């Protein structure tokens, strides 16, 4: 039996992240990951998702911005196969780049699926091994309906092996991976139709940002339909599937791609008997210092219910192993105030409360609103303009900023720094102060009266 | 005789900004333009150079990364009378924007060429008008070399008129103007020569910024030629020219554009007869508050002789008004840590002091530097791997961020937040506290150790 210092079940975004912090601290360290380094992330989220986004990028500068701009172009193949052998490629590099990082860190890597045998002993490959401290950081998985014909759809695992081009897709789902999913199909050429169960997708974003996201997909797809649940995938004899939804509607489509949600994968690995609580969806409970009930078990990530993002669970297993191996007792993450974007067509930038949300903790009389509408640059010389929309919410008689939201050409980019400012207390004046960058997107945000 | 209590003599970035927020004073106000509104942004500047900008953005993602993104490709016809029509066009409904504006603020636009007759006169189509207020903001135009065969080459004016696609084109000059007209035609496909009369171009940019630059020069085009000073034109028998370099070396090409610098058209109005003081150069000599040192004469914008961007001559112009006008007695423009981008290929931000004069200014002993090197994502899965470098430079014991620097995709819009946030007195530690986006190109600046 092997006994280590620290052990993290799961190599992705957290179980990577704070095992070689720890190893850094001279710590003896193992990482047990049983299928591919970079979990999610590199594998089946982020990465591949991107590398997706930017060919769909292209394939609009192509169809629908080159035209205008001059650009008489033909497309004599869209080789589906090239694209997803370059991104395989990345995605080993990447592998390769973690491989050394952790050998470098002299992390022993261990590829199984490790299964608890008490509170501080797993068992991998029929090898016993011990551990002072354990992290689980075991991610989770995509989820499945329960209804007659689930099983013809795919989910956003099987998305990224799919290995041609889809002529016809319906996508289900209102989260931030369905509106990707369908705006990166949508963008090249793929049929793309996208259900929501109520009246859009993203719907608890700020209304600026719905309506504008419904404006967009009304205009340039994909083709979304609302108050759309679903009822049976039927398989007709042609090979198509028909997606019958509760009212009556009915799709019919080459490929079904469910993300509905995720589900943590915290239950084939024996944590029953570790004692380790975990919620009724299966999320394990951590405390703000990312310990769980038990001594010497903690969790970070997907797998413990909250802000489901790799940096968060990258910053929070580093932040862990400073706590525990360089004496920090007292250092954790900041979960406030944690900037996301969604890849979108166009994208989404978000950070603190949407003006609703301002409005029903502070009271109307203590929240100040400015908005910005615009057309994207890149667009505004073709047939298809697009707009831009941003608001900041602010808070008090100095106009702090409780909240930015932005859509449009460039939002991706955008946001980040704004972020910095939000943590540091920005008020309206710190934006008033801040000189315009020209021409940019970003200026709006400091130009709004 | 007219009368008026405000007058700006240019109808350009600074002038249409300062008349219309004096307007909204309820000041009786006229503006009067020799050209065309918006002046040299609008119309032989940021906005047509965006517009090319973006042109060359689709011929790199049909050209460079498209193929490996599976993108076969036939480009019929590179229409560029219908880029330059559709620029054209976006360029008219901003004036037609403009002139709505001025005209439902109630200001007397003037098409001429305006010249002084005494202090607080002026004569513009053979018609006198006196006001009390008189704001220059005539801006400047390109120069051009005292040397043989000059008169063959264009200015940044001329390269906005060219009515079809250049075939080979040098570029004189070492400015951002140069760089940007350099990169929008090597993208377009024009065989581009960058002529720069020391080591590189923007040679006090920070290093990390000028020898990455060089690096992709050097790789993508355009083709550097460094301590390369002109000493003639020839025009050949064949119509084309020859650039003869005092080195000895020249380059035979279709077109040639001087884009060594530019000039304030302070020259033309009869200054003379009102006393205002200008520098060696011409330039309009102000005091923080954009007084000349005349009483009842202002100047804004690039005839002052600094900072010579759009925003800066937006935000003095509105300033003096809310001054003059809005009883703010001490209302000006901070023009300390003013954030610059670079149209580059790939776009470079910047803010605040490069890393030599943050040693020279503090002492090596205060300044610390963090730095980040990563493959631009977009072209990671490319045979056109492109580099994104980023600088944080810092100084004393709690690290405040004093300058901010990176080239790579995404810098355009990454830069104005982090803007934001070190007006507002930023440390590293505050970027240490916010959460990463992934993936992106912004998060690099919070993520370095
Ligand atoms: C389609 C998609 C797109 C996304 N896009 C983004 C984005 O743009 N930005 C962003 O920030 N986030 C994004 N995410 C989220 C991001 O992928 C996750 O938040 C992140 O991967 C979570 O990290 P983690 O360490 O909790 O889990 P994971 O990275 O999922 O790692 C868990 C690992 O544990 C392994 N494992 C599980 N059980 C065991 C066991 N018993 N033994 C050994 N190994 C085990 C798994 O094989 C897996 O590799 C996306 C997710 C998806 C699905
Ligand atoms: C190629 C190029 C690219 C640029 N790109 C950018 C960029 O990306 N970002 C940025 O911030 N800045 C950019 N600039 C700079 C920006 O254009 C200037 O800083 C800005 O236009 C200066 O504003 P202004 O009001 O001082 O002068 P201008 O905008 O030049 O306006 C001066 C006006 O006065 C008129 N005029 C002059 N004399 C008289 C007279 N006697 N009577 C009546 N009218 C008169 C002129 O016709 C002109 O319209 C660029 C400039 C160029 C040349
Ligand atoms: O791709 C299959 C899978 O099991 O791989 C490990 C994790 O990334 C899971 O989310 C994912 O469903
Ligand atoms: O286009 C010609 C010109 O005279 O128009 C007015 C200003 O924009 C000048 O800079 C420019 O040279
Ligand atoms: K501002
Ligand atoms: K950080």
């Amino acid at each position: 039996t092997k006994h280590y210092d620290y052990l993290a079940i799961g190599g992705g975004s957290g179980g990577i992240a704070s095992i070689n912090r720890a190893a850094m601290y001279g710590k003896k360290c193992a990482l047990i990951e049983a299928k591919q380094l970079g979990g999610t992330c590199v594998n089946v989220g982020c990465v591949p998702k991107k590398v997706m986004w930017h060919a769909a990028q292209i394939a609009e500068a192509i169809h629908l911005y080159g035209p205008d701009y001059g650009f008489d172009t033909t497309v004599n193949h869209f080789d589906w196969k090239k694209l997803i052998a370059n991104r395989t490629a990345y995605i080993d590099r990447i592998h390769q780049s973690y491989e050394r990082g952790l050998g470098n860190n002299k992390v022993d890597v261990i590829q199984g699926f490790a299964r608890f045998v008490d509170a501080h002993t797993v068992e991998v490959n029929g090898e016993t091994i011990t551990a002072d401290h354990i992290l689980i950081a075991t991610g989770g998985r995509p989820s499945h309906p329960d209804i007659p014909g689930a099983e013809y759809g795919i989910d956003s695992d099987g998305f990224f092996e799919l290995d041609e081009m889809p002529k016809r897709v319906a996508v289900v789902g209102a989260g931030y991976i369905a509106v990707e999913i369908a705006g990166v199909l949508n963008g090249l050429g793929t049929e793309t139709h996208l259900f929501v169960r109520k009246h859009a997708p993203l719907r608890t974003f700020d209304p600026l940002i719905v309506e504008t996201l419904l404006e967009v997909m009304n205009t340039e797809g994909p083709k979304l339909h609302t108050e759309s649940v679903p009822k049976a995938v039927i398989k007709n004899a042609d090979g198509s599937l028909t997606l019958q939804l509760e009212n009556g509607t009915e799709v019919t489509v080459d490929h079904l791609i469910w993300a509905i949600g995720r589900e943590p994968a915290t239950d084939n690995l024996n944590l029953s008997v570790t004692g380790v609580k975990t919620n009724d969806k299966g999320y394990i409970e951590v405390d703000k210092f990312q310990n769980t009930n038990v001594k010497g078990i903690y969790a970070v990530g997907d797998n413990t219910g909250v802000v489901e993002l790799t940096p968060v669970a990258v910053a929070a297993g580093r932040r862990l192993s400073e706590r525990l191996f360089n004496n920090k007792p007292d250092e954790h993450l900041d979960y406030s105030n944690i900037p996301t974007v969604v890849f979108s067509h166009p994208p989404i930038g978000t950070i603190g409360l949407t003006e609703p949300q301002a409005r029903e903790k502070f009271g109307d009389d203590q929240v100040k609103v400015y908005t910005s509408s615009f057309t994207a640059m890149y667009s505004a010389v073709t047939q298809h303009r697009q707009p831009c929309r941003m608001k900041l919410v602010c808070v008090g008689a100095e106009e702090k900023i409780v909240g930015i939201h932005g859509i449009g050409f460039g939002m991706d980019e955008i946001l980040q720094g704004f972020a910095v400012a939000m943590k540091m207390g920005a008020t309206k004046k710190d934006f008033d102060n801040t000189v315009a960058i020209h021409p940019t997107a970003a200026e709006e945000f400091v130009t709004m009266r």
